[PDB]
């Protein structure tokens, strides 16, 4: 009765979960459209909302719930399986039900996450431009020991044009691209010098608002695979610093082609958590 989305074994999260490392006691903040906390396949420990009128534990869009499920859908006999099923899941609502949010709201969610001691922050969101406030927020979270992961964007490639969005473009954040079940680069996946790693992003099945499950495409789906992987590494090696977890993900990646299109390649968590 429990479906294992193709992305779990593609990044070898299953090999690691098999060793008994499932992200227990690692704190992951999902800065998104909120999370349908009542979903049977998700356990949200807490959060905050920086969007007017909406509580953090509701998701009127679907996006946040889907991202959360890829990171931590509960290991049981129903629904799907998350990359790090035992993680302490926090919903930080920074995007409205239309999937949009302000820099101010985003910066506050990052700050809240750093202040509240999150170990990993996932941002399946981005903008064409950045802001010093946002750069300062991510550089500080990173310097504080937090692993910061962001979706690279879905602008595809325009010749030699860099299409990586913010915050993924900042060097203190891991810019994640998207591949499909054949491990091929998804056409929509953004390109550019800052692209760091790749993760499953096309045809990703996960938890979806009102106790169901749905399939979505996007670097938004790729990102939570890396956030979850970071969680597995930390549960296995509590001692590592954020930069060490980051380097482990990128050094052990499966080469797929030119770094402008694939970064260091597809993540392999079995090899990264060795």
């Amino acid at each position: 009765a429990q479906t294992v989305p193709y992305g779990i074994p593609l990044i070898k999260a299953d090999k690691v979960q098999a060793q008994g490392f499932k992200g227990a006691n690692v704190k992951v903040a999902v800065l998104d459209t909120g999370i349908q906390a009542s979903h049977p396949d998700l356990n949200v420990v807490g959060g905050a909302s920086f969007v007017a009128g909406e509580a953090y534990n509701t998701d009127g869009n679907g996006h946040g719930t889907h991202v959360a499920g890829t990171v931590a859908a509960l290991d049981n006999t129903t629904g799907v399986l998350g990359v790090a099923p035992s993680v302490s899941l926090y919903a930080v609502k920074v995007l409205n039900s239309s999937g949009s949010g302000s820099y101010s709201g985003i910066v506050s969610g990052i700050e809240w996450a750093t202040t509240n001691g999150m170990d990993v922050i996932n941002m399946s969101l981005g903008g064409a431009s950045g802001s010093t406030a946002m750069k300062q927020a991510v550089d500080n979270a990173y310097a504080r020991g937090v692993v910061v992961v962001a979706a690279a964007g879905n602008s595809g490639n325009s010749g030699s044009t860099n299409t990586i969005g913010y915050p993924a473009k900042y060097d203190s954040v891991i810019a994640v691209g998207a591949v499909d079940s054949n491990s091929n680069r998804a056409s929509f996946s953004s390109v550019g010098a800052e692209l760091e790693v790749m993760a499953p992003g096309a045809g990703v099945y996960s938890t979806y608002p009102t106790n169901t499950y749905a399939t979505l495409n996007g670097t938004x789906m790729a990102s939570p695979h890396v956030a979850g992987a970071a969680a597995l590494i930390l549960s296995k090696h509590p001692n590592l610093s954020a930069s060490q977890v980051r380097n482990r993900l990128s050094s052990t990646a499966t080469y797929l082609g030119s770094s402008f299109y694939y970064g260091k390649g597809l993540i392999n968590v079995e090899a990264a958590a060795q």
